[PDB]
């Protein structure tokens, strides 16, 4: 937040935290032989981020 801008440390936060939940909500699905394209995960997480 202080090293850079808080609209870039925003940005950065944010993309860790869809990253990390696009990943875990991939690997649970991909766990049970169930396959979803990445694209319909990621809106849901957009709306959430």
């Amino acid at each position: 937040v202080d090293k850079d801008g808080c609209y870039q440390a925003a940005l950065r936060g944010l993309q860790a935290a869809q990253k990390f939940l696009v990943n875990e909500v991939q690997t649970v699905y991909q766990s049970q032989g169930v396959d979803i394209s990445d694209k319909h995960i990621e809106v849901i997480v957009r709306q959430m981020t």
